[PDB]
């Protein structure tokens, strides 16, 4: 219930995200999607705005979120942006999912 | 695009969640969490803004809703509120992330 400590408790949602336990599914939002090598048409247009757990381990590290609601929508920002680009059918979205249902879960555990 | 299309799209993501297909895991959303008569100790205490599907339909056959952040912000504390009261192991916990499936992704595919 304040700034510093809830940010602190994104930066454990952070960790968990990226820890070897969800590797299976977290490992396509280790890094920016790079839509030249893996063929993804019209991916910049399409997306507006790209996000990753790289780019938000870099704002969290350089105290770059103001606020929780802050990382909460990068967070949510870089699965929408998969499941925007993506068939349902797809495998990346089903791995989204199963990474998205560990985010919002630890982040209703918040102070 | 705007505000007008957005919550017609919005509204048929609403429909989608209310519809007979999700029934077997939609049903504990449908109603405002009676707090009394489950027995959720605390749960008032615990969970300080209370959502449910019902209370988000009133607000969009009101008009309420002024943009589709607004309606996504609801939906989402709706499922917030349920991972945050109760345990990881919970049945319900089970059928938000169910629902929440259907909510994140057809949201993602707004124009
Ligand atoms: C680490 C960034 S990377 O770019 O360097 N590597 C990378 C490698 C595989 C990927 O996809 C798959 C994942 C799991 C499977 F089982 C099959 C896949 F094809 C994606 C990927 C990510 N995202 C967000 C998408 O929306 C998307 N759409 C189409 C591909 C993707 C990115
Ligand atoms: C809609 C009017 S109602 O709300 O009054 N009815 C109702 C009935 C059953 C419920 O749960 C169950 C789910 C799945 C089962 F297999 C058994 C259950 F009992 C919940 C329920 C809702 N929510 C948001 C919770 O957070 C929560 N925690 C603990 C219970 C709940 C609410």
């Amino acid at each position: 219930g304040s700034h510093s400590e809830q940010l602190k408790h994104c930066n454990g949602i952070l960790k968990e995200l990226l820890s070897k336990k969800h590797a299976a599914y977290a490992w396509p939002f280790y890094k920016p999607v790079d839509a030249s090598a893996l063929g993804l048409h019209d991916y910049h247009d399409i997306i507006k705005h790209p996000m990753d757990l790289s780019t938000v381990k870099r704002k969290m590290e350089n105290r770059d979120y103001r606020d929780a609601q802050e990382f909460a929508a990068d967070v949510r920002l870089m699965f929408s942006n998969c499941y925007k680009y993506n068939p349902p059918d797809h495998d990346v979205v089903a791995m989204a999912r199963k990474l998205q249902d560990v985010f919002e879960f630890r982040y209703a555990k918040m102070p």
